[PDB]
């Protein structure tokens, strides 16, 4: 009689459960983690078999836990993920997730003819080979074999759901991380599939997040400890269910996270692509659409900071109170953080770091400070695109490990000149996931009563002085930023 929502984040390296009751309290969680193949270079896979156990190892777990029923099952997943099918909807490859970089070659060959300019400008996605269009082109041209007997192309989600249930869908904003989804139409672009050689039957077919997805294989049902009656929620994408999880529902807010790596995203009325392409652009439906920007050079660079500038016993807390004894704007020391090549909003993979404007007043402080200022001022140019020509968001909604520190709150506010919201949960994921059940099992109406289960914790405003300070200091960071974009390919 007590009922019970499972909301589910398939991410990549691990599935995070979390067991919500009636009321959307959390009551339990539990997580599995995988192997993220790796054999040589570029290569990012995953066993979709490995997943699935985890997944239903996961579900039977948070079931032992409660004594009631499984209301829904809903899902968030990773994006950009592909896998093909044969005939017999075997498994023809593994998950190839967004990091593997098999098809970078295609891109920037798409990228000389004009065709990857194309794509985006058809489908929102940055050119990047993170995407599935790109991964097919490359399948169909060095992997003919699999290629020619694969049947179905989907991902992860659509994968797992099809184990549990014998049905092959996929939601808008999972597709809108394809580059095959037309934004106008919200429709597979037939102009894309043509040039693929793929056909719209070969493809899940698209629904909303909120469909329920019924029945449950008996199978599962007996398995994973649940009912005949427990449906499966469709689901949507990590960068979607993140953004409406902190409850950035609207143009007029926008969702930032950063841990190891970041985000930023907002969302708003109709498609908006970026002349330079600087932000992907994914649908949610015909009046929601994702805008944002991945950043990979978020915590992972303050890391590698902590330990290269100072050593290995440098504790994170250690570092920021060094760089607070610096001024703000570190004397005018600015730090590109491309550490690791960078997506948004450069979009060069052989990006790299730099310090610029050294002089004998920077010492140890003002290049920490340095640091952590320009892995932020990098996140606000990615929200900066987002926003050019539009009105400013009324506050930032906050998540990640990187923002767990009051200075780097109050450091994102200054920079940003917007107030910085912290989120009473961090998991907004699996947070939505659970609201898209509430949706679907009729508990909830409009997107906008979210905001209930996603709270505010603290808010961080800008401090006048110092947020002058970087207004000045942010046109001096793109200059560098500017005048160093066309260096990075001569490293190497």
């Amino acid at each position: 009689s007590l009922k019970y929502i499972i909301g589910m984040d398939v991410g990549t390296t691990a599935t995070k459960g979390v067991l919500y009751d009636i009321n959307g309290k959390a009551v339990a969680s539990v997580s599995k983690g995988y192997p993220l193949i790796q054999t040589k270079v570029g290569q990012a896979e995953e066993d979709p078999k490995l997943i699935f156990d985890a997944v239903q190892e996961i579900i039977f777990d948070l079931t032992q836990k409660i004594d009631g029923k499984i209301a829904a099952i809903s899902w968030s997943s990773q994006m950009h993920s592909l896998i093909g099918l044969g005939s017999d909807d075997e498994l023809l490859t593994n998950s190839i997730t967004w990091a593997d970089n098999c098809a970078k070659s295609i891109v920037q060959d798409a990228k000389n003819r004009g065709f990857a300019q194309q794509i985006y400008r058809k489908t929102g996605m940055p050119m990047h080979p993170m995407a599935p269009i790109y991964k097919l082109l490359w399948l169909k041209n060095k992997k003919t074999e699999v290629f020619s007997q694969a049947q179905k192309w989907i991902g992860i989600k659509e994968y797992i759901i099809f184990r549990l249930t014998g049905k092959l869908v996929t939601d808008t904003t999972m597709a809108a991380g394809t580059g095959i989804l037309n934004l106008k139409t919200l429709t597979w672009d037939q102009e894309l599939l043509d040039i693929l050689k793929i056909k719209k039957e070969q493809l899940p077919k698209i629904a909303q997040p909120t469909k329920v997805i019924f029945p449950i294989k008996t199978e599962y049902v007996k398995k994973l400890g649940i009912d005949s009656d427990t449906k499966i929620i469709l689901g949507a994408s990590d960068g979607y269910l993140s953004t409406i999880g902190v409850n950035a529902i609207d143009s007029d807010h926008c969702a930032l996270n950063v841990g190891t790596s970041g985000a930023i995203r907002t969302i708003v009325d109709q498609p908006k692509i970026d002349p330079s392409a600087s932000y992907f652009c994914y649908p949610a439906d015909k009046t929601h659409y994702l805008l944002g920007g991945p950043v990979n050079n978020g915590g992972i660079v303050f890391n590698w900071a902590r330990q290269t500038l100072f050593d290995a016993d440098e504790t994170p807390q250690d570092f920021l109170d060094v760089a607070q004894t610096a001024p703000a704007g570190s004397r005018n020391l600015i730090f590109l953080p491309y550490l690791g090549g960078e997506r948004a909003p450069i979009w060069d993979a052989n990006a790299r770091g730099s310090f610029v404007g050294l002089t004998r007043m920077h010492q140890k402080p003002e290049m920490a400070r340095a640091v952590i200022e320009g892995i932020i001022f990098n996140l606000y140019d990615a929200a900066s695109n987002l926003i050019k020509n539009t009105k400013k968001p009324v506050a930032i909604n906050a998540t990640g490990g990187f923002l767990k520190s009051d200075f780097v709150r109050q450091l994102c506010a200054n920079i940003f000149n917007v107030p910085i919201v912290t989120m009473k949960e961090q998991q907004s994921g699996t947070l939505a996931a659970m609201f898209l059940a509430r949706q679907a099992l009729g508990l909830n109406q409009d997107l906008s009563e979210i905001g209930q289960f996603a709270q505010a914790d603290k808010v961080y405003f800008p401090n006048p002085k110092e947020a002058a300070t970087y207004q000045k200091l942010f046109p001096l960071y793109c200059e560098i930023r500017n005048a160093l974009a066309a260096s990075y390919g001569k490293f190497s």
